[PDB]
């Protein structure tokens, strides 16, 4: 059998028995290029929280999870590179490797796996209805294209809390930093101290950044970031962000900025911080990024948000002070991360002890039975990254 | 003496006697690195029209003009590369060549020539108060860094209507196309059929584009674009832009898109087209650019527009459907063109007859006395690029 | 049945009855991801001439041909994107789409299709033993990754002489130009006026180059290059190449250079040009490329050349004046073209009439029975690109 | 007065009284855009050792030194950005900031400071005859373009052993790594464990490399590289380099390779390593770099080497196995480092404690009187980077 985390509506999730995976696409067409995995580790993301909070078009009954690490237990006949028993990291993007986007390495926007729009992902709104992987077992299509084979079992399993971050958050923070132009000696501001913002800060550090400033309103997440060796900015203070940056750096701007918040952003200041203001991060990043800088935006912005602040925000239309970014010659880089572009190199960085990602993001391993409470604690703001071990493969 | 085009407020300009240029900066500090030019050709830009329409903070008394081609008649002692008599193209950006931005080739955002913000330009709001060049004579500072020496007099003067476009519009259209990722075989949509949109289309063609579609509401400019060999889209029709693109290409999207309109954009449709809606072009480009595409934005967006449609638009804040561009993984590239990055190669393209820019943009040479009427005709929408010859150097 | 061109050693080729293609790799392992094509057009390359001249370790009995355009007449069970009857362009590289090289777009060096080294190709020495396609029928593996679907039958077949260049020579010329940094306004020197050098020149022109100088010692090919609109340099003259360039450009260097000759290069000068001197082109490109320039090298250099001038050259070791290139800060870009990187955009350039590649390279369509005489005429230096139409599909 | 290190021919150098610097170029033409520095730190380079060994056309009497850090004590009338007392890092390249190369950031090949060829440098053969700076005082031309202002006196002087590496070796190591494609998770091989190879290794580590293998035949330098945290390969062993790499990585190739040796390279193996063989490193890097990799070559190769192994090598012509590199699709990146491209970011990496460059390269501070013994110890292979403090400014 199988069981997984199901969205029930009204901010609730629950573990339920679900169908065992089949070798077919979501439209029921049998495939020979996929594998069925026994899930080793499967995480909870901020994107899942957006869905569970009712800020997307997600429907009741949705099986969640797009951050999978697992063992191949079955394979189709068009799977040349994986053997039964192999341990693999699964990119959250469902990609075919047989379309223009995939061939050009734009694996976040594959043209064939989703009938409604480009781009596919597991257990995710508007992403092709590929079943989620916060579960015991899951299907991965186009296995020879998507999967990253991990090192022999023993090496890999010792670092499983780090390697479970390769499915999404480490490559996502990395993509945010790279597309914001971070490199050796850069000064960087990362808005957001959730797991993706922390991964972006760790990635900026791995890239050689001179200093990373991580901003948030949540004081537990700021304390965590500071303890991990980053500088911080507290957006709930009345002190403007540019003054908090100037106090740390000697100038009110950074070389590079990353938005790791997205469409549920809060305003700034004692009062501002209390209310949602979806364009706040974009507007602040134009203010604090130096001229000709690049703004990397891994934070999610959607086409429909039923709980947004106004009619315009309900269809993703925000009041952005674009003239400011224009006057400073800023570039803006957005979208789902093409995880496959970076996951192999990041695996090598983890295996050679060049990054301590599980420590930086606050990995906490929980059972599948503890997933609903993990969602609740994460929603409350704890500075953790919940990693489910469904079969008690490594946390007995 | 000297005379130039002076902004008088209330949509009026007039030629007036102005001071002869001095070898000093706008703060009165003497400089040895500049030259004084006798102006050979000096054009009128859409940016000037924004100022003359009262859509910026420009003050009465402003001498206009930032598109200069001229002859060196005086030089300071820190000018090693120019000789009296040399014919030069002047980039519209005032850049020092002695700051981080300039050294990194971000010459549109020089850090030292403007006390108020990065970036300088002649006769332009918020750009360092460097005197404009729609005039008989003008100072160019940091001459060894900024100026592009043109071919020996005779060769260059035969193509002066083409070469006068190197100060701004050809490099600007080019920057729009390059930053939108145009190359050999690309399909391109250019919003705007004014001189910059036409230069972007010509630049896309020079870059090897398979096809360029130029959109506008002005039927004279669309007829011009069509006669120049481009495809067109008429935004005043009720037929949606994506359907007009699909009728030409077989799909409702292009590979690359350029915004050559900016902050006075009109809405689309029979009724829409009649009223201003500043976020219209940005929103439409996210709709018609394919996933993972790049949107190049040479069109001007400002920090303050006194005549905007609403309070938010008066400080450059627009209602942009950013969630759409995010869902499609779009990148956005903005700002003043770094003219020096591209003007030498574009000069070679002009001299070797690889681009016919004066024909494409509708160059029309006028006297300095005819500048106010040139402004009026340009404002009315004629499909021309007005080029003043102040001393009757080549149009007797 | 099937027939194809077979290499017989001692400079001879002959059309022979060969086996009908099978759905298997070169080792006999069955594959269900390939297609069998009915060959529509299939060309003869300069690489085939190196093999036929005995300048490689190609073995007697080799079926030649790696420039195929064809119609899908049989597909494996796991092919998702091709239908029977589709017309397709086949990149000359045999690539899997399932390894690190392919995922990173380095499809000229696929890691799994060739047991001996990275990189695969049809009918080619050290390329994995994939059967050549100067034949009636041919297998293409991993069809959903390699094949480029051509437009609706009719439009496509009208331009088949141009579209047949997409399998190799147009993307190759293009790769040489792009990796040499060619763009709008560039000055370019292309060494070699065979079909690949002519395609490099046409590609440089499509990229916007101001002027392309094509060098060769073969008068017919130089006259052809002139007729097609390029400048020329005749290496059989005693006039040094840099003087020839200076007479055309006013300076003895170009911005970009492309080696479209490879390891059978001749020396320069009246006497020099009569004798092989394999480092001649590499050495000359360092002399005529401007400082900080890039030298794109599509011309083939091999690890073993049994007929080379000396012991070192038989092992691919050449006396290259590297200190000159180093002193000028040159970069060198080499290898088999990754055809899939550029073929789709180049297809759109052909279909929209932006490049007349068949005319530029001198396409001459012939039957399969005329292939051996075509090889002979090509070996003698005719300025033609031989395109075989094996079933007389379009050349009746 | 002034004193500096003078090359006397026959492998000797001596400190002599030399002229005080003058505000003029090497031709005697007065300039008002330069500064005269009081030298704070000034290092000895492997390039100086090539000259002192008689392996270049350097002439007897040359004042050596191109690695200067100093205090502005006199400025020309046209210097805008430096004040008396400023502490500055001097890039080793003499660049004008006013030519095509400088504007495009190719400051290693400036077109105007050297009459004989592009590119200038202090105290260096074929570099324009700009006076060397292993001395008490030195002129720097075009000060507003070349100089990098260091942080407030106190912070800066505490880290002077690290900051003295910004003039050449840290940016050089960095350039070699970046142009070899090094980034987060890369595997890297650096040929050469002198100060530049050690700086390349430190730069690769700062860029995020998973592991760096440093090769040399000199045991002291290998032991140093190990102590500093890198992996090593000993080329004096009979064990082939690819086997040494395979023992460390599990595969006989690296993602990226850097040649930090240049034209006095030794062969490999117990016997081989005792003899000069100048193409050894180039040939070995093609063997150990993975397909489609990039080979960064900061190691010097010259147009004339009077002491080379053979006639061809005396003219910079080497028997390089180019067919191997071609077969593997390698690119080769060469030339003098454009120090200004990277020095400011590397300064911030030093100031924020992200790189411990002085420790890694083995900085040993000495007096000007000890320079000749420093040259001798360095020539004998000590694992040190000699930094002269001519006025005992920080090393009392
Ligand atoms: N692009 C991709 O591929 C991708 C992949 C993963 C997650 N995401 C998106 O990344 C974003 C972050 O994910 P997460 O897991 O870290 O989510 P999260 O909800 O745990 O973290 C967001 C953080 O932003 C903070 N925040 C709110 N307003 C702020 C403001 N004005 N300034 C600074 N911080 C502010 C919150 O307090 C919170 O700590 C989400 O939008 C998620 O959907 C994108
Ligand atoms: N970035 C730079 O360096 C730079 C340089 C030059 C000019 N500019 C800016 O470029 C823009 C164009 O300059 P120009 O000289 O061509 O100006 P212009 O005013 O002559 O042309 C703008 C055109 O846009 C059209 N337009 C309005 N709404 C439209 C819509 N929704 N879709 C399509 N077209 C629409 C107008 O009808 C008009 O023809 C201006 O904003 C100008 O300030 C920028
Ligand atoms: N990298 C790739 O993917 C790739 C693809 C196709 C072909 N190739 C190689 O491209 C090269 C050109 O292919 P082709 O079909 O045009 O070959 P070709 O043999 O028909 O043309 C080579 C031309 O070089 C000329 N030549 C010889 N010495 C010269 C010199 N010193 N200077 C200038 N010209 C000189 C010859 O006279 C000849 O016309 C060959 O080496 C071929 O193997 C590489
Ligand atoms: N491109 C630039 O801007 C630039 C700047 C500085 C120095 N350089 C050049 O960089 C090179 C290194 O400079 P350095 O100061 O470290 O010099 P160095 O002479 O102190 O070091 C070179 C090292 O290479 C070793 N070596 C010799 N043969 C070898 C082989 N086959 N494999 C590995 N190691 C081998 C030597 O034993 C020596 O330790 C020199 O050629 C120098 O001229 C270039
Ligand atoms: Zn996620
Ligand atoms: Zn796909
Ligand atoms: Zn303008
Ligand atoms: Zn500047
Ligand atoms: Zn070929
Ligand atoms: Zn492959
Ligand atoms: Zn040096
Ligand atoms: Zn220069």
């Amino acid at each position: 059998g199988n069981r997984g985390v199901v969205y029930l509506g009204s901010g609730k999730v629950e573990v339920q028995k679900i169908d065992y995976p089949k070798m077919q696409d979501p439209r029921g067409k049998k495939i020979e290029h996929g594998v069925i995995l026994k899930v080793v580790s499967t995480n909870i993301c901020g994107s899942d929280q957006h869905m569970v909070r009712g800020r997307t078009t997600a429907q009741v009954g949705l099986v969640l999870g797009h951050e999978i690490t697992g063992e191949v237990i079955e394979k189709g006949r068009d799977v040349e590179n994986l053997q039964i028993g192999d341990l693999v990291s699964v990119p959250f993007n469902v990609a075919c490797g047989r379309c223009r986007s995939c061939k050009e390495m734009h694996t976040g926007v594959c043209l064939t796996v989703n009938p409604a729009r480009a781009g596919g992902a597991y257990g995710y709104v508007d992403m092709g209805d590929w079943t989620g992987g916060q579960a015991e077992y899951v299907l991965v299509p186009y296995a020879d294209f998507n999967l990253l084979k991990l090192p022999d079992r023993d090496k890999a399993m010792e670092k499983i809390r780090d390697l479970t971050c390769l499915s999404d958050i480490l490559p996502t923070g990395y993509h945010g930093a790279v597309t914001a132009g971070v490199g050796p000696g850069s000064t960087v501001y990362v808005a957001g101290a959730g797991p993706v913002g922390l991964a972006a800060a760790a990635s900026a550090r791995l890239l050689g950044a001179a200093v990373v400033i991580v901003g948030d309103l949540n004081p537990a997440r700021l304390a965590h970031a500071k303890a991990q060796g980053f500088e911080i900015a507290d957006l709930s203070l009345d002190t403007p962000l540019h003054e908090q940056i100037a106090a740390l750096l000697g100038e009110p701007e950074v070389d590079c900025a990353v938005d790791a918040v997205g469409f549920e952003a809060r305003g700034h200041g004692h009062e501002g911080a209390k209310h949602e203001a979806p364009a706040t991060v974009l507007n602040s990043l134009m203010q604090v990024t130096r001229v000709a800088g690049k703004i990397g935006i891994p934070g999610l912005y959607v086409t429909e948000d039923p709980g947004a602040v106004d009619a315009a925000a309900k269809i993703g239309s925000l009041s952005i002070r674009f003239g400011l970014g224009w006057a400073k010659s800023h570039s803006f880089h957005t979208g789902q991360t093409p995880v496959m572009k970076y996951n192999r190199a990041l695996m090598q960085a983890i295996m050679w002890d060049r990054i301590n990602i599980a420590e930086v993001v606050g990995v906490q391993v929980i059972s599948l039975d503890d997933a609903p409470r993990g969602y609740g604690e994460f929603d409350a703001g704890v500075p953790k990254k919940f990693v489910i071990d469904p079969h008690k493969t490594f946390s007995a």
